[PDB]
C-alpha cells in the first residue's frame, strides 16, 4: 500500500488516466453495480453482511457530527465555515472510521482506502462539492471490494443500503453548510451535485410497469414512488431545492424526460458519465492514484 496521489495535471494525463488500471477497475465496478441493481427497488430483500452494517454505522458517524456542528452566523453569502469545522472531524478520525469495517487481518490497507473516504465529501477551503468528490466514494467502496472486505453477495447492499444512505449525509451537508456546487452548474450540468444515482437509478426503473422517463417531471409520479427509486429521489431533492418551471432551473434532466424508455435512459447516462465526468478534467483532475486503483496501464 502507498499514499494515493493525484497524476492528471496535463492534458495528456487525462489519455493516461483513461489507459489506467485504476480506470479500467472504476468504470468495471460502476457498470457491474449498475447490472446488479436492474429492476429492483430500494426494499428489494438483498443480503445485509457485517461489513455493510458497518459501513452505514460509519455514515450514520458523519451524520451525528452534522448534529454536533451546527452552521455559524457569518457574513459570507456561500458556503458555511462551519463545514470545515465538521471536515476536519473527517480528516482527523478517517483511519480510525475505515478500520471498524476493515477487519484487523486487512489493517495495512486502512490508510490508503481512507484517502478516498477523505475525498469523499467536498472541499474544505472552497465549502463545496462535486461529481468527483462522488466519485471518490465509489472509489472508497471499490477499494473495500478490491481487499475482499465487500463481497459480491454485497453488490446489491453498496447501492441501496451504502451509496444510499451516503446520499442522504451529502444532501444534509449540502444544505446545513450551504455548499456550493463544484463544477458545471446550472444548464451547464445535469445535476448540481450528483452523477452515479441517476445511473443506478434508471437501472433499477428498465422493464417498470407503469413508469417511464416523462413521470420524473410528474410532481405526483416522484411523491408516490420516490421511496423506492433512487433516481425519483434526486429529482424530489431537486424539486424541493429549486423553484420555477423544470425546464428552466434543470434543463438537461428536463430534455432527459422525453427519452421512451428507462433502458434509453441508463445507455445515455453511462455515455454522459464517461464524457463529462471521467473524460473532464476540471471535474476529475483530483483523482487519487495510489496501490489499489493504480495510475499504471491496465494489465491485459
Amino acid at each position: 500500500f502507498i499514499i494515493p496521489k493525484k497524476e492528471i495535471h496535463t492534458v495528456p494525463d487525462m489519455g493516461k488516466w483513461k489507459r489506467s488500471q485504476a480506470y479500467a477497475d472504476y468504470i468495471g465496478f460502476i457498470l457491474t453495480l449498475n447490472e446488479g441493481v436492474k429492476g429492483k427497488k430500494l426494499t428489494f430483500e438483498y443480503r445485509v453482511s457485517e461489513a455493510i452494517e458497518k459501513l452505514l454505522a460509519l455514515l450514520n458517524t458523519l451524520d451525528r457530527w452534522i448534529d454536533e456542528t451546527p452552521p455559524v452566523d457569518q457574513p459570507s453569502r456561500f458556503g458555511n465555515k462551519a463545514y470545515r469545522t465538521w471536515y476536519a472531524k473527517l480528516d482527523e478520525e478517517a483511519e480510525n472510521l475505515v478500520a471498524t469495517v476493515v477487519p484487523t487481518h486487512l489493517a495495512a490497507a486502512v490508510p490508503e482506502v481512507a484517502v478516498y473516504l477523505k475525498e469523499s465529501v467536498g472541499n474544505s477551503t472552497r465549502i463545496d462539492y462535486g461529481t468527483g468528490h462522488e466519485a471518490a466514494f465509489a472509489a472508497f467502496l471499490c477499494c473495500l471490494c478490491k481487499i475482499g472486505v465487500l463481497r459480491v453477495d454485497d453488490q446489491i447492499a453498496i447501492v441501496f443500503k451504502v451509496f444510499n444512505r451516503y446520499l442522504e449525509v451529502m444532501r444534509k451537508l449540502q444544505k446545513t453548510y450551504r455548499m456550493e456546487p463544484a463544477g458545471s452548474q446550472g444548464v451547464w450540468g445535469l445535476d448540481d451535485f450528483q452523477f452515479l444515482p441517476f445511473i443506478w437509478g434508471s437501472s433499477q426503473l428498465i422493464d417498470h410497469p407503469y413508469l417511464e422517463p416523462r413521470h420524473f417531471v410528474d410532481e405526483k409520479a416522484v411523491n408516490e414512488n420516490h421511496k423506492d427509486y433512487m433516481f425519483l429521489e434526486c429529482i424530489l431533492f431537486i424539486t424541493e431545492m429549486k423553484t420555477g418551471p423544470f425546464a428552466e432551473h434543470s434543463n438537461q434532466l428536463w430534455n432527459i424526460s422525453a427519452v421512451p424508455s428507462w433502458s434509453k435512459v441508463n445507455q445515455g447516462l453511462i455515455r454522459m458519465y464517461k464524457a463529462e465526468c471521467l473524460e473532464k478534467f476540471p471535474v476529475i483532475q483530483h483523482f487519487k492514484f495510489g496501490s489499489l486503483l493504480p495510475i499504471h496501464p491496465v494489465t491485459s
